[PDB]
């Protein structure tokens, strides 16, 4: 159908515009902490904390096969990088610390982002 293929072109260029967001979120983490899952051959017991593991190679991934469905869904992931970061990691930590200044700075990226996919619908 003719609608599936509109629907679809909405999706494309929802993806187009979370891909930019994504860019620039991750030029806030010039460190790369966040880059790559949380290696379990590095921290074995990192699930027994952890229940939902998130970093940007793993947005990516879903990103690229159209699997955020809104910026809702896509914040959501954001967030997870932030919030496991500053519970795994103790307050006085360059981990805790890179996270809460990838928060402060996303914020405002993210704060036009909601106004861009309502304005464009």
């Amino acid at each position: 159908s003719m609608e599936q293929v509109a629907m679809e072109l909405r999706l494309t260029e929802l993806t187009r515009l979370l891909r930019s967001v994504l860019d620039q979120l991750q030029d806030k983490d010039p460190a790369r902490i966040f880059a790559q899952p949380v290696s379990l051959k590095e921290v074995p017991d990192y699930l027994d904390h952890i229940k939902h593991p998130m970093d940007f190679a793993t947005m990516r991934k879903r990103l690229e096969a159209q699997g955020y469905k809104n910026l809702h869904e896509f914040e959501e992931d954001f967030d997870l990088i932030i919030d496991n970061c500053m519970k795994y990691n103790a307050r006085d930590t360059v981990f805790y610390r890179a996270a809460v200044r990838l928060r402060d700075q996303g914020g405002v990226v993210l704060r036009q982002a909601r106004r861009e996919v309502d304005s464009i619908g």
